């Protein structure tokens, strides 16, 4: 009920595509490189998190709210712009998908 809902906002979040290109944003975010391909993120950030994590904390009943669930996406987001260079498209994907999750919440919660 709760956790159908957080479901369901993120599935439609990470099927999102831009709208000329039809590129699905979420695709770099689903899952973080291994601590040994990419040891210099675990390095710099502090609490690593990617999308699939995120869902196993929604199944895993880890979340109290949907405040509780954005917290983490934008938490994703923000970790994506201190890893990655400010224009860099990775990093630019993360700013929109800051918008995408507020969005499909919204519409989800009418
Ligand atoms: O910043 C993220 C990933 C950046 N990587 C993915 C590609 C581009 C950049 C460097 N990459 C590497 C680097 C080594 C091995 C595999 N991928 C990231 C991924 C999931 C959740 C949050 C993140 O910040
Ligand atoms: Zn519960």
């Amino acid at each position: 009920n709760l956790t159908k809902k957080m479901k369901k906002i993120v599935d439609a979040v990470i099927k999102y595509k831009d709208s000329s290109s039809g590129r699905q944003l979420s695709e770099v975010f689903i899952q973080l490189p291994s601590r040994k391909e990419l040891p210099e993120y675990y390095e710099l950030i502090r609490k690593p998190v990617d999308f699939k994590k995120i869902k196993e904390r929604i199944r895993n009943h880890k979340y109290r709210s949907l405040n509780d669930l954005e917290k983490d996406v934008m938490l994703l987001c923000q970790n994506a712009q201190t890893f990655n260079l400010e224009g860099s498209l990775i990093y630019e994907d993360s700013i929109v998908l800051q918008s995408v999750f507020t969005s499909v919440r919204q519409k989800i919660e009418k």
